[PDB]
């Protein structure tokens, strides 16, 4: 307890010895609090409003731009529930490390990221990875770690952010998870990393072709806030498939940053707390995801368990009730995880039959409590897998005009509308504004092509950016090729789905959702506001070329039939 965390705490107290108190008055009950010491609007995209005025009147999408569950207790479940736990979590790392070898991230791979901007003394990133002081400090730490001391790896809410050092000490000991693909549907089984939103449409198909009840997909209620210690445990033994170094240096992580945390907390009343909590999830994005994905896939197989009755009570698990669990995931383990489709604390199951709607006493005794449904009240299923809820989306089966099947995403148009017009920042310049609306034009081309309002969106948006002006799971649309060639090679050559690989050879061979069916996921065809719009939009288009300036665009709206002469 306070030897793991008291070097940290007594590490600021220092930096901090002319402010520091111990409030009485601290708002906290679950957190430890320790003392206190004295101490992001989203911005509208212009280039993308101007050309979709008709939403500046639906408040859906204006709505948008504009503007309790982490102070809460999880009870320690029954000694039956943390042996199904703990059986299944040593089973299913043994079998996600079947074909795949741990290892240690290296400084430069960790170096190389910080230069392409992905998420994760000096003013940037990118400056401490050059300045020789900086990896000293990881030194220092590193080897505190390897003694199972640390002094410098503190989360500050805000998300969990820590010192980039802290950042690269979490990714030398487990980046490996997500850098080498162990949560992959090959890997995995139940996983979808690395899938991309063009292919979660046919995994969700596949599972639906699987003889068993309805496909079944519960939201848990603040997934990272339900994290038990007893799950921070069965997490940390991916370390039982590693050696030297790299698992003392996992075991360190685990033990000191992720089952003892100390965080840094800004209250108004404008003051930083210093709390302390061995419970929830607080880990990097990247490793946090893999782990939600590695105990959602556990306490979905234990779900499965229940309902095919492979245990009877949680209160208590028989040593025979232990050997069925056992002999169970060995006999069919591998079949029900390929049941499931997984992504961090989002899950579709499709069990063997309808008994998993009412098999609760597990799901409910991990922490794992169901999103709007009272606590013992059986699952609502899907009979449909076009109906379905998946990472914000549905999936539309969409015959092209020569017989060959798409299967695309989809979700309310007024939502995918929304986040094109949002962003963050104040200091960003027009072409880097316009830069965006490219990344998200492209998207829409490649994704939701077959929504005709983004279809047209997207047309204009790319003819009003300067056509060799670069956009900012996988991106295949951050590209300058020509969108009709990604197309071809996202839905076509490399879609394991589709046996004819003939390619399409315009945009007008690529259909469109039904008219109704638009109009239900949101479309404003039909409106009046949407024709004048549609008609009048190379104005638009104009308006935005005259503001950027004089530079080299490309007209792509006679790609459409109706603008095509
Ligand atoms: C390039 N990038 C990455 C994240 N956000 C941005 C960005 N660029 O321009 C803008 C402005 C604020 C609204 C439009 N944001
Ligand atoms: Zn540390
Ligand atoms: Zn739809």
């Amino acid at each position: 307890n306070l030897d793991i965390i008291g070097k940290r705490i007594e590490k600021i107290k220092q930096e901090h010895e002319t402010s520091w108190h111990y409030d009485q008055d601290h708002p906290y009950k679950t957190w430890a609090y320790h003392g206190s010491y004295e101490t992001a609007s989203s911005m509208v995209n212009g280039v993308v409003r101007l050309l979709t005025k008709p939403w500046d009147i639906i408040p859906m999408v204006t709505q948008m731009a504009m503007t309790e569950k982490v102070d809460t207790r999880t009870q320690e479940p029954k000694e039956g529930t943390k042996k199904l736990m703990k059986i299944t979590a040593e089973w299913l790392w043994k079998e996600l490390g079947k074909k795949k070898t741990p290892r240690m991230c290296t400084r430069e791979e960790f170096t190389r990221k910080v230069r392409s901007n992905a998420a994760l003394k000096w003013k940037s990133a990118r400056e401490a990875v050059e300045d020789s002081g900086f990896w000293e400090l990881v030194d220092k730490e590193r080897n505190l770690h390897l003694e199972g001391k640390c002094e410098t790896c503190v989360y500050n809410m805000m998300i969990w952010y820590m010192w980039l050092g802290a950042r690269f000490l979490e990714f030398e000991a487990l980046g490996f998870l997500n850098e080498d693909h162990w949560f992959s549907r090959e890997n995995s089984l139940s996983g979808v990393e690395g899938e991309g939103l063009h292919k979660l449409g046919y995994i969700l198909r596949d599972v639906s072709k699987k003889e068993g009840g309805a496909m079944y997909a519960d939201d848990t209620a603040g997934w990272d806030t339900r994290i038990t210690l007893e799950d921070l445990k069965n997490e940390e033994m991916v370390t039982n498939h590693m050696e030297g170094e790299h698992k003392k240096l996992a075991e360190a992580i685990f033990k000191l940053t992720y089952q003892n945390k100390v965080v840094r907390v800004q209250r108004p009343t404008t003051v930083m707390d210093i709390i302390s909590r061995r419970d929830q999830r607080g880990s990097g994005q990247v490793v946090t995801y893999g782990l939600n994905t590695f105990t959602n896939m556990e306490a979905q197989l234990i779900r499965q368990m229940e309902g095919e009755g492979v245990f009877k009570s949680i209160q208590h698990l028989t040593v025979t009730e232990e050997i069925a669990v056992k002999n169970w995931l060995v006999r069919v383990g591998r079949e029900r995880l390929s049941r499931m489709a997984i992504s961090g604390d989002d899950c579709v199951v499709k069990p063997l039959d309808d008994r998993f709607a009412s098999a609760l006493t597990a799901l409910n005794d991990m922490g794992k409590v169901r999103k709007d449904i009272q606590q013992w009240e059986p699952s609502r299923g899907w009979n449909d897998w076009t109906q379905v809820p998946f990472c914000s989306h549905h999936f539309h089966e969409l015959i092209m005009k020569d017989g060959r099947v798409l299967v695309v995403p989809c979700r309310n148009q007024d939502e995918l509308i929304g986040r094109a017009r949002i962003s963050q920042g104040a200091g960003w310049s027009l072409r880097e504004t316009a830069c965006l609306g490219k990344s998200y034009a492209q998207m829409w081309s490649l994704m939701y092509f077959h929504r005709r309002d983004l279809r047209l969106a997207a047309n204009a948006i790319c003819s009003a950016v300067p056509s060799h002006w670069v956009p900012t799971a996988t991106h295949e649309w951050m590209t300058t090729e020509d969108m009709l060639t990604v197309w071809n090679r996202v839905w076509i050559q490399e879609n394991p789905w589709m046996e004819d690989k003939t390619p399409v050879e315009s945009w007008e061979e690529i259909p469109y959702l039904g008219k109704r069916e638009d109009q239900w996921c949101g479309s404003l065809i039909g409106l009046t506001s949407r024709a004048t719009w549609a008609k009048n939009i190379q104005t638009a288009i104009n308006q935005v070329r005259s503001l950027i300036g004089n530079e080299e665009y490309t007209d792509y709206m006679p790609s459409m039939k109706r603008f095509r002469r």
